[PDB]
């Protein structure tokens, strides 16, 4: 049982991975995750 | 299409510990999670 | 030299032990890894 | 951040093996590993 | 008497391993794979 | 479990070597002393 | 001839220890070092 | 190189093993040695 909404986060994270190419995928991982947060924040306040 | 090293298993783990801790908000839980692990990874490094 | 996702593994069993603090380390990793499989098993399950 | 006693061991263990037995798979080898690992604890401790 | 952080498992690693390859010689498998662990644990600083 | 003939007496030999040197690095000692343990053997089966 | 299961390697690490520590007299610190690796057993059995 | 009087010391050691074949080595040892111990006192003077 994979909750709802998990696997679209994880390829999110995927296809930019595979598209900036960063160096180290556990920063990476941190920021990207921060400027969802920070779309999602700005999306709901719209 | 090359998955890049290492990549699968940040998201199994991730994964492993969205089952087990049932967090109530994904993307909060990303954010905790890979910034304890980044720091975990530090530890080590130290060591 | 170490294989692709090895040290990622290892980051991902750490970073439990610091939160969850086990009585024992060992049935933890047998627990953690057991669960990490299920976790896997369960992403591929779904697609 | 404290690295718990015995924590640096049991990775470097398990890691020592991987580098030998170049297993297939490191997550069935981790569960196969650290499962016959408690099974010579038990061994020891009797 | 005060077992220091690491010694059991460092000795479990070596046992579970005398376990699994069965050498005819513990001590020539006891340098052996002391030497390898110490590789390998110069491989996970490198790796950092 | 059966552990073969002599390990436990191995690890034990290691261990009050390790409380009574106490070395700063259990592997880099675990090296040391069994490399040493086997020239002792050589040694023993020498003087035969 | 038989020899009983850990009594070689039992010596050996007599001797080693010799070897390292150079005592003048074989007979003190045979007492010494069997009643260490006694105390040293404990330890373990007690962990 | 082997010190002098070491193998005959574990010679002796070694044959009442074999013979008493005691439950415990590592006792044994200190049974043993500490004896031996005494009886060289015993010859001393």
């Amino acid at each position: 049982q994979i909750p709802p909404g998990l696997t679209e986060l994880l390829q999110g994270y995927t296809v930019e991975v595979l598209r900036q190419q960063p160096p180290d995928l556990v920063d990476f991982a941190v920021e990207y995750f921060t400027r969802l947060r920070e779309a999602r924040r700005g999306l709901e306040h719209h």
